């Protein structure tokens, strides 16, 4: 296995998948790292078993039917990973905790968010649909660029709301367009 954490790129207190190579701290994987379970599979492993299971899951999706999913265990599994992929970018360090906003110029967003509370709330099963939380992790980017304007800062959320889309599309099979 590896011997830094997949999501954070460091060392410290490991759990190993026994599926694939990879590692987590405990609280890096999403959902966190399961009590007991030997073997144990992480969310990589499980999210390829879905696609093996299922081949015609990977042909191409609307998103406007994506979105209209309920939250069943396979759309929760999925919308974990896609949070995880947002958090394996160092640059999610600027949208991981809660935000405050005083700036010359500018007023903070009516509805902040941000990772954590993201992740929080599919903990807790807040969402019923994967629009929910495709919704909440869109407007994290959004309040951002609207926050600081004309700012080089603003770039950081086009940068990490790429990653998201990208992960987006590739994790719910999203049909490619030009
Ligand atoms: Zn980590
Ligand atoms: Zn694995
Ligand atoms: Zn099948």
């Amino acid at each position: 296995n590896s011997n830094i954490c997949e999501v954070c790129n460091k060392w410290g207190r490991l759990f190993c998948c026994d599926t694939c190579p990879r590692s987590f701290h405990e609280h890096c994987h999403i959902p966190s790292v399961e009590a007991n379970k030997n073997p144990w599979s992480c969310i990589f492993c499980r999210i390829k078993t879905i696609q093996e299971r299922c081949p015609e899951s990977q042909s191409g999706h609307q998103e406007s039917e994506v979105l209209m999913r309920q939250m069943l265990p396979e759309e929760q599994l999925k919308c974990e990973f896609l949070l995880l992929k947002v958090y394996c970018d160092s640059k999610s360090c600027f949208f991981a905790s809660e935000p405050y906003y005083n700036r010359e110029g500018s007023q903070g967003p009516q509805k902040p968010m941000w990772l954590n509370k993201v992740k929080t709330s599919l903990n807790e099963q807040m969402y019923t649909r994967v629009e929910g939380f495709v919704q909440d992790m869109r407007l994290i980017f959004h309040n951002h660029k609207e926050f600081y304007r004309e700012d080089k800062f603003t770039r950081l959320g086009i940068q990490v709301q790429d990653i998201f889309e990208k992960n987006f599309r590739n994790i719910f099979a999203i049909q490619e367009t030009s």
